[PDB]
């Protein structure tokens, strides 16, 4: 096999360990020769055996090479940026790879930045006619103006793995929840809490003609789908396909493929939905979904007849068929 | 306090020559020690004296160092990216500076990529309640669907300096206008042409919560505010403050700062407006406006009491206020 892929995992985001968990899942199944590069939590890079060493530790606090790393970029045909969250999924790493001229897996700069921002993405989706949960954006220092009644969900505008997210019951608790989210981002969203709710997720694969995976449902007993529930094995109940009627599942896939085109995503995406009182709401769209043992995106496509190595192979091919079209 | 600025100009976008003119304006008024780095049209970088030599030539087709350049970044305290257009104003260069850790003038990755897309910005601004011109997006290869009557304006979605823009009077001319636009971007926008139209411009300075300049109005005798009109001296008149009705100036400034806040722009932006039949429309936000001799952003704030050196001082200063957060 002549194809050579550079996998980049880790990062300075709070999802650093999740990224390393995703690297292990991709390295186990990718059918091409693949080297790993790890971004440590201090921003410095680890290469070669030191990157594989940090992968066994499932955490990399300190690195060796400051950015830009002395990496032989001409060795690799495709770069796989497996960096969840800030400085990896928000367009920053994508912009660096665009200047290197390398083909890379996943969405481009604008689509990565647009989808990581829980406020700007909802504005675009609401403008295209996609149903979303009522919300408002709160900037740091600016007092909150919430035109709907609690319960709320307070999130950092650019977050992942449910980090910094709080379920708020009384308006008294809003200022403390906003202060937690402001630890992770200068901007936060306050969303109306759907109670009760079912959580549905669909994977999308493709550049121009994206195709949807079967609809899956996630169930749990924690207050919400939080960090511990997402990544502790066995804590989350992953139901594929979702025990819904076919009509709702078809509508979920229709909405996912539409949001995929509206937001300009290419490569891949996991689209999360809320089902409450028969009404569908698009929650978010993740351009670099997790590939951890408890993650949903790889399982969603295996049920659809696309095995784990076939999914990763099509991700790498899509990065090349997009690059050739300039 | 020590302050050494690295100025980056040139670039691979069609506005390459315009960027070098902006660098000459910035270097003539910036109050800090400032080195120049030139990105040639081939993507390779020119450093030091070769960057100054290419500045005198007003064009740099070929460069020396492939990306990333062997630049001594540690020598500089703020990076001033002055690259108009794609690969400079659209978040790509900003992402490299973020990973670099050096503070930089202007909008971040998200705000740059959003303002540089004439379709994405209009989607966000229309949802936020900002009035915008009726528009539609066309992808290269897809057949267009323009649900409104001509005249149109056809634009590359990522264009600047009126490059690739056509005024379309007949439907039989749409195909040629799209083929022209698709030379510069894989996505194009088709907008309902306002005729007649007055053009208003207002500058913003600040991080997210901006400070608005006086409103200025551009006059010209060309068919539209095209490339030759934008950069040939004397072809464009700037009337400050714009001859506007009571409260109309305030409304323009309110919309400018509102779009600035929604999109979360940092540093600066020039916000362009259309005035047609008493109605206001938001045209675009340019995060890296021109600093060329005929550009309006320094003149808008000069009329507001912020001189050219003070304007550049606050821009460098705002880059550190965000970085120190
Ligand atoms: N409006 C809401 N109503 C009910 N529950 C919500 C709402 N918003 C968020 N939640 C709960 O909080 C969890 C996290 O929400 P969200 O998907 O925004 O977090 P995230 O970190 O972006 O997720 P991911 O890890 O997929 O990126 C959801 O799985 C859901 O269970
Ligand atoms: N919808 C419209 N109706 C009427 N005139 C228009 C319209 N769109 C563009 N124009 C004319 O074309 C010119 C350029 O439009 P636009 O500002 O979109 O180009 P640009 O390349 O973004 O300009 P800049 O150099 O400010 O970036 C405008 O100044 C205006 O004169
Ligand atoms: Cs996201
Ligand atoms: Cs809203
Ligand atoms: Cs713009
Ligand atoms: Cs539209
Ligand atoms: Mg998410
Ligand atoms: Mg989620
Ligand atoms: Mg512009
Ligand atoms: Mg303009």
């Amino acid at each position: 096999m002549e194809m050579r892929v550079l996998l980049i995992a880790g990062g300075v985001s709070p999802e650093h360990e999740v990224s390393l968990l995703s690297a292990e899942g991709v390295l186990r199944h990718i059918p091409f020769p693949t080297d790993l590069a790890v971004i440590a939590q201090d921003g410095r890079w680890l290469l070669g055996e030191k990157a594989l060493t940090a992968l066994e530790a499932k955490a990399a606090p300190e690195g060796e090479h400051p950015f830009p790393p002395p990496l032989s970029w001409e060795r690799y045909d495709v770069v796989f940026p497996l960096l969840h969250g800030r400085f990896g999924e928000d367009g920053t790493v994508q912009g660096f790879l665009e200047l290197l001229g390398k083909p890379y897996v996943g969405a481009g700069v604008a689509a990565s930045a647009l989808c990581m921002d829980k406020d700007l993405s909802k504005r675009v989706l609401a403008q295209a006619g996609v149903p979303v949960v009522p919300w408002v954006a709160v900037r740091k220092g600016e007092p909150p103006v919430v035109p709907f009644d609690p319960p709320f969900f307070v999130k950092p505008a650019n977050t992942g793995s449910s980090v910094g997210i709080s379920r708020v019951e009384r308006f008294q608790d809003l200022e403390a929840a906003l202060a937690l989210a402001f630890r992770y981002d200068e901007k936060a969203v306050v969303e109306k809490a759907l109670s009760p709710v079912r959580e549905l997720e669909v994977g999308v694969l493709g550049n121009v003609f994206g195709e949807a995976s079967p609809v899956g449902e996630v169930r749990y007993e924690a207050p919400f789908y939080d960090y511990e529930t997402k990544y502790t094995p066995g804590r989350a109940e992953l139901l594929i396909p979702a025990p819904l009627d076919p009509g709702t599942q078809e509508t979920v896939q229709e909405l996912a493929l539409k949001a995929y085109k509206v937001l300009g995503v290419r490569g891949m995406a996991r689209v999360d939905f809320f089902l409450a009182e028969g009404e569908l709401y698009l929650n978010e769209l993740n351009t670099i979904p997790g590939f951890t043992p408890t993650s949903m995106y790889p399982r969603l496509f295996e049920a659809g007849g696309v095995a784990y190595p076939e999914l990763l192979r099509r991700l790498v091919e899509l990065a090349l068929t997009h690059h050739h079209h300039h």
